[PDB]
This record gives structure tokens, sequence and C-alpha cells, in this order.
């Protein structure tokens, strides 16, 4: 398509619109963060809070339809989704949930899928590379401590924005 | 980036907002009707155009920064370019009048490109085959009247919507 949906600034909101069941405010707010500190570590992105109004990115839980052209299908299949950067919709990531969001491995980590929905919400489509972070089919480590962004997500990621140094 | 992206609705609607100084209105109505055909043709879709109110595929001629995350660049480089189906920008389609759009093949013939467009409109992707109606580069192409789908394009569309009800 007619250009590489990418954001033509750096510095970057997002807005938690609501926060699941399944897990503690305080855990959502850490997933949402570390998953937002990957790709800060890899390239110059830079992210801000909004606690209001329309930011780049708007996170949420969502069961079953929920305002776009893709509802949720319960528990399994699709765990989320993301929309790539652009204007109102785009940007987004919604989180199913009917899905049960973890901290740790007990099912779905949120943490994990988090950094996956940006990705997209970056610009990045699935890697065909099994042990890549935007892989297509999610699965979860035993320790998430050994987490890395494959350098497969690496270039991926900076052939979009570059290396860390501020651009 | 996850979800089969087609219409779920095979009736889709359409409208052109606008026309080009480089033709007769006429002219980019039918190149616009037959556009539509290439797609009728080979699938179960039908199309009704509307002359008020919001469509499935909002049809326009531009030029530079018009209202989405992606201005046109003038003269050459891209001419066109359309949006999956869905809500909103979702499904429309828009032409580059920077470019100077023709019945014939002497520039850049609107049938082809609209052929093209409505395409992604519907669900396809780019090519990587080279004698499809998808593939990135565009070529002129005479006796028009008499075009025809490459096997690569018949199996992209009907991947999404199967063959005409029609046997
Ligand atoms: C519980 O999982 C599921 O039921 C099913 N679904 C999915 O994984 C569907 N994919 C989706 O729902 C979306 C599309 S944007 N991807 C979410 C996602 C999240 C994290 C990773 C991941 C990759 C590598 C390491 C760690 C985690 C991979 C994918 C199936 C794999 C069977
Ligand atoms: C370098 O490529 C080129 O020369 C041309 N540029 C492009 O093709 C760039 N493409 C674009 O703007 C869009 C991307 S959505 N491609 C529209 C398009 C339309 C029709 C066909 C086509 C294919 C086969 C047979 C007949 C026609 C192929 C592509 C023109 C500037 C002349
Ligand atoms: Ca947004
Ligand atoms: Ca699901
Ligand atoms: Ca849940
Ligand atoms: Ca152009
Ligand atoms: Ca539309
Ligand atoms: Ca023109
Ligand atoms: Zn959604
Ligand atoms: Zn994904
Ligand atoms: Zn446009
Ligand atoms: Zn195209």
């Amino acid at each position: 398509f007619p250009g590489i949906p990418k954001w033509r600034k750096t510095h970057l909101t997002y807005r938690i619109v609501n926060y699941t069941p399944d897990l503690p405010k305080d855990a959502v707010d850490s997933a949402v963060e570390k998953a937002l500190k990957v790709w800060e570590e890899v390239t110059p992105l830079t992210f801000s809070r909004l606690y209001e109004g329309e930011a780049d990115i708007m996170i949420s839980f969502a069961v079953r339809e929920h305002g776009d052209f893709y509802p949720f299908d319960g528990p399994g299949n699709v765990l989320a989704h993301a929309y790539a950067p652009g204007p109102g919709i785009n940007g987004d990531a919604h989180f199913d949930d009917d899905e049960q969001w973890t901290k740790d491995t007990t099912g779905t980590n949120l943490f994990l899928v988090a950094a996956h929905q940006i990705g997209h919400s970056l610009g990045l489509f699935h890697s065909a590379n099994t042990e890549a972070l935007m892989y297509p089919l999610y699965h979860s480590l035993t320790d998430l401590t050994r987490f890395r962004l494959s350098q497969d997500d690496i270039n991926g990621i900076q052939s979009l924005y570059g290396p860390p140094p501020d651009p």
C-alpha cells in the first residue's frame, strides 16, 4: 500500500481508556509501560500518557462487538488486534476481555500481547520467524525475564524509525 | 492486521464525489462502472451508485494533502491508493489529479487504475506475480474493452468472496 504506515512524529501519546477485571490496575499500567519501552529501547520514539482526550494510541479492553469492523470472538482465536499509524482509530490497540490477562504465564500474559500490539501500533506487520515478537501466533515464556526483541523485531522496527540516537 | 478483511455484505454501494478536469465526466463514470464490473464478473458482489450520503466506496479525485494519512505526491510516483473494507475511510478510493487520466493509453487510463483500486477496496493486496491487475507497477494496455483478470487476481478475489453464484 502506498506508503509504510509510520508516525511522521517521534513523540507519541497513549490513553488507557479502561481496565480489565483480570488484573489490578497497577498490573495493567506496568504491562502497558514495559510494552511501550521495548520499542523505546530500540528506536527514538518517545511516549507520553494522557488521562483524557484522544491520544495516538488509545489502549482499551473489549468483548464481542465494540465499535470497529472487527468484533472479538470470545475465548480463543483472537487475543487482541491493533491498528497501524494514522488518525482516529489507527494506532489503537484493543484487548479481548474474554481472554484471561495475567502478569505471569497462567495463560495469556498482558505484557507479551501488548508488546506485539504496539509493534502494529507503530507499523509492524507479522514476521514469519518462529522466534520473533511480531510472529502471528502467541507463545508463552516460562520465564518472563528471558524475553528479548528477536533481532527480527529489532531491524523491522528500526527499518521504520532507526536506532536509538533520537531522530 | 489479524481478521479476514472483506465486506460482510455482498451489496456494496459507492459514490463519485467529484471529477477530474482531464476527461469528460461520462468518461470517468464509465471507467468506474467497468472497474466495478471487472469484479462483478468474477464474484457474487453487486454495486449500486449513490448521489448523496456516505457510501462504502467513496470515489474522488485529489492532489497533495487531501484528508488522510497519505497526501499525494505530484505528477508520477504514486497514482492512487485505496483502503480495505470497513467503516469511514475504509473502502474509499482516491485519485491523484496530478496524473493525466485518459480513456486510451496516452497517459494513465482511469479504468485500469480504477480496476486495481476497487480490488483494494474489496480486500485484495498487491502482487508479486507480474502479469496481474494487482502487481504494484502500472502499465498501459490497449484493446481495453477486452480486458481480463489474471488467475492470480482471480484466485486473490475468490479466496475472499468465492465464485459468482452463477452456474
Ligand atoms: C491463546 O492463543 C490463541 O488461542 C490463539 N491466537 C493467537 O495467538 C492469535 N494472534 C493474535 O491474536 C494477534 C494478532 S495481532 N497476535 C497476538 C500475539 C501476542 C503475543 C505474541 C507473542 C509472540 C512471541 C512471543 C510472545 C508472544 C504473538 C501474538 C492461537 C495462537 C491458537
Ligand atoms: C514505477 O511505476 C510506475 O511507473 C507507475 N507508478 C506505479 O505504478 C505506482 N503505483 C500506484 O500508485 C498504485 C499502488 S496502489 N498502483 C496502481 C496500479 C493500477 C493498475 C495496475 C495495473 C496492473 C496490471 C495491468 C494494468 C494495470 C497496476 C498498479 C506510474 C508512476 C507510471
Ligand atoms: Ca488513534
Ligand atoms: Ca478471542
Ligand atoms: Ca478477561
Ligand atoms: Ca502522484
Ligand atoms: Ca468508506
Ligand atoms: Ca489531472
Ligand atoms: Zn477492536
Ligand atoms: Zn498481530
Ligand atoms: Zn487519499
Ligand atoms: Zn495497489
